[PDB]
């Protein structure tokens, strides 16, 4: 397309919301090819991760970790407005996994506090996709403090399961994984500090260890759970997109199963089907797609049950709806 | 079906063999759905790992590490009664990734010491699935101390390639891989305890460096060796069933190859071909056929040869037969 | 077939060249089976793979960490003369994955130093195999020492897409990753030592961590960088074969896409597409295939960033042509 044509394609301002919830969005495309807007103010903020109150000094696409799922459609441009306040401290850009050229945009969008910009590519592949900051010199320090985040560039027509049987979902959730490196003192101790750079050497000690502190679902502990569970009710179609911009996951749904799995997060690539336990290299999205069939609690869980149930990696979701003694029933209760 | 339907369809009894065997099976279905039914004792024992008597408090299914592999065909009932003996100190259950609803079953099988259950559950979804024990508050440590194992669902008609082809195997093994997180004293050396409560809280802290001490097959270092190693002849096929419950694994028949390999475990999702090492993600079951083409010694290992040759996980295959010099020849034998 | 028609192929040598380059080849086969001679001096050596001079024992095949790309087609037969100078100090072999028997060669091929070997095998399969030494006791010694590299088998017919299109690429690079054990002495600084068998016992202790000291690509932190950056066109397509031994890696191209990928590394498995980040196990090898669109550079990476940024796996493609502002363009450049 010609800068006259895209000049002339209809554009469309999104808002977008908190994670794990995504933005409105037309799973099949309304109409033909837009520029779909979306504006995004970087916070530089402290977030406590665990019940012991420790803390990361995170860096936030939108004020959340992970940053906010963008929804558009194949071939649809994504203009991106990207702001870093003066109360930051630190230079920051993006990094559009889904994007072609410049290092995914990063290497032209650098702002430092004060600045802003505004990147613009055509979402050329279907699938969802990782975005994330990359600084360089100083690209894991950024990733590993929560700046990453992931888009789903939607088919046109939809999804569609391996042989074009189309797949709509109900409702759709997103699941950030983060792995965190905080620094402890000499009586394991996580130590706290009041500026990001100050954190930044004992940092890099921990990271090069390649073992997380922490491993958690939209940035901390028991984020996804108790109140902020996922729900869904026996019957709905759900479709789970779950990103990892540094570092490997096995995502499960405990009681379920991933019925339609894309989990090299690619919409060409057929997705695998009834799987248990799926996997997402680190710096990528995946996307499952389940339809509930019994109520009741789930865990949806990191498979390394370690990282799962020591590390903070757990989310629920709560189901309502009526018993299927069919598929499962307790023929003799626990008893003597 | 209804509760009557159910009530109606035929009953078999099977009894369980100790991994890496699999009991008798038919890969076909003969007949329609039946409930096929198991039974269980969970065993607290102690058991030794390695060559230098390193112990393990283990917690296992039918009193062995992995637990047995059961097998079913889709749409039967896998009805298993499960029993803890008032000899065991801790409350168990059972997750089943086959199963649909209350966490794999977990949440209608937690049974005190001197209790059991009886647990009915469609197996709707044709593969190899992983099933562990999961209380609520101490999911990995029981996990790790061994209580997993994994079932096969087999597809009505046993089981064909990606392109429709049945694929018949002569024989099946099932090799459960364990990682084992052992303290150590101050000389490193493994420390050993009374009673399995009191190595909760050093185990733990292994746990945490997400570094096993050990990752063995069938419960031990060389436990699949010498004149345990398993058996083939050149032009037999055999399926190869492996999980992990808890942490990746990456198989590899050195020697061989896996012919068509179910890398997920999930037979409706099309098997990769002519691999050389494929990858298991925690928390999953696999399976790989091969026909054998050379007789020899095989070594199966995890192929990340530290864990491999270092930590454990390394298994051989004695084959017999007929050299093939077109396959492979030394065309000059070391010399000088 | 027949032993006279063995017998009457034709042999051919082949002359390697160091990587990331690859030896002359035909991507459609030319003419029918012929046995393709290599031949190949291991060397103990001593190399320095980071910029504060840090040391390791290289055990080199062809005297390069990775071994040399070789090149052959699908049926044809690879017939290695493999030597062992006097001046080495221990004894090597080779195991191909891509060969079926005697642990891939390895039973075979036993060289002592001042002594050499000729193994023949038939390449029965199609894909990018590893191969790496692995001497009966000290297989991962050897190989985290870069005693490793990879082949590649093509169809006969060239590569083509899960559609059956042709897909020809105009160059090809082989990206070997290799994972470190360096020792530190209690201050931090990494030990050197006068023979590679001293250092044997203080490297499996680093080896069992299970984390290494250095991730590097061609041997050395930065070795594909900056006046050794990999190069492309806009408009050709590159072909990027990776291995990794015995470590899971995550490849991906900043600013690109792997288009088609063959994450498993085999060719009768049909490649993924529209890849952001892919997987290939430890002990395995993989290819990608993209069409670049645009020019700038390019960091090819290990998706753990931190692998790739702290420990050394990072690669750069320096891209030249016109810039494409349909695919990108900054709609406002950083500015107050
Ligand atoms: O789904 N947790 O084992
Ligand atoms: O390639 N090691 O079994
Ligand atoms: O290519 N690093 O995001
Ligand atoms: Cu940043
Ligand atoms: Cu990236
Ligand atoms: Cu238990
Ligand atoms: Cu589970
Ligand atoms: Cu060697
Ligand atoms: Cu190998």
């Amino acid at each position: 397309a010609t800068a006259a044509e895209i000049a002339a394609l209809p554009r469309q301002k999104v808002e977008l919301v908190d994670p794990p919830f995504v933005h409105a969005h037309s799973q099949v495309a309304e109409g033909g090819p837009k520029v779909v807007e979306f504006t995004m103010v970087i916070e530089e903020k402290k977030i406590v991760i665990d019940d012991a109150g420790t803390e990361v000094h995170a860096m936030a696409f939108n004020g959340t970790v992970p940053g906010p799922l963008m929804v558009v459609h194949q071939d649809d441009y994504l203009e991106l407005t990207l702001i870093n306040p003066e109360t930051n401290t630190l230079m920051h850009n993006i990094d559009f996994h889904a994007a072609t050229g410049a290092l995914g945009g990063g290497g032209l969008t650098e702002i430092n506090p004060g600045e802003k910009t505004i990147l613009r590519f055509k979402a050329t592949k279907p699938g969802v996709f990782v975005y994330h900051c990359a600084p360089p010199g100083m690209v894991p320090w950024h990733v590993v403090s929560g700046m990453n985040g992931a888009i789903m560039v939607l088919p046109r027509e939809g999804l569609h399961d391996g042989k074009g049987k189309a797949l709509t979902y109900d409702k759709i959730y997103y699941v950030g994984e983060q792995d965190f490196y905080v620094p402890r003192d000499e009586n394991g101790k996580y130590k706290k500090y009041e500026a990001p750079g100050d954190a930044y050497e004992d940092t890099v000690k921990v990271m090069r260890t390649l073992t997380p502190t922490h491993v958690v679902f939209n940035g901390a502990v028991g984020a996804l759970t108790g109140d902020k569970a996922m729900t869904a009710a026996v019957g709905e179609k759900v479709l789970i997109v779950h990103s990892q911009a540094n570092r490997d996951t096995r995502p499960h749904l405990m009681g379920g199963h991933g019925d339609y799995v894309w989990a090299t997060g690619k919409f060409n690539t057929p997705p695998d089907v009834d799987q248990e336990t799926w996997f997402i290299p680190g710096g990528a999205a995946g996307a499952a797609f389940y339809t509930f069939q019994q109520p009741g609690i789930y865990a949806y869980v990191n498979h390394n049950l370690i990282e799962a149930f020591e590390l903070g990696a757990a989310a629920h979701f709560k189901v309502t709806g009526e018993w299927n003694d069919d598929l499962m029933t307790s023929v003799l209760a626990p008893s003597g």
